[PDB]
């Protein structure tokens, strides 16, 4: 689902905190090239909130459906999927429009 060309547009909403290119810098949040189908806490050089390390132990991978639920409300996400009530997220920013989420995901799928 999802037009990865409208997705690239929406993605401009993430660029204050993230980069997209291969080898890219960790600005505020980790670079997101390669994120699709990859583990939670997927970048080794970024210091993630403990809650992402605990999704990653569980074997959570960034599927279409877990990116969908995440980018709707990261903080509810990380509580939910970690099982740790004291779960923190530094993200905070959410997408609320369904078309947007679907399109953004379709454009994450083209970055490896
Ligand atoms: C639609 C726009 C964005 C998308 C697609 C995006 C996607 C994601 C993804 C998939 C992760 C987790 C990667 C991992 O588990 O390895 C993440 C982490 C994070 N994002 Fe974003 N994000 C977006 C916008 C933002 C913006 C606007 C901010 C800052 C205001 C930001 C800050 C962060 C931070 C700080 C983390 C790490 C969280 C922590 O360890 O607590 N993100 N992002």
């Amino acid at each position: 689902e999802g037009d990865a060309a409208a997705g690239e547009k929406v993605s401009k909403k993430c660029l204050a905190c993230h980069t997209f290119d291969q080898g890219g810098a960790n600005k505020v949040g980790p670079n997101l090239f390669g994120v699709f189908e990859n583990t939670a806490a997927h970048k080794d050089n970024y210091a993630y909130s403990e809650s992402y390390t605990e999704m990653k132990a569980k074997g959570l991978t960034w599927t279409e459906a877990n990116l969908a639920a995440y980018v709707k409300n990261p903080k509810a996400f990380v509580l939910e999927k970690s099982g740790d009530p004291k779960a923190k997220s530094k993200m905070t920013f959410k997408l609320t429009k369904d078309d947007e989420i679907e399109n953004v995901i379709a454009y994450l799928k083209t970055l490896k």
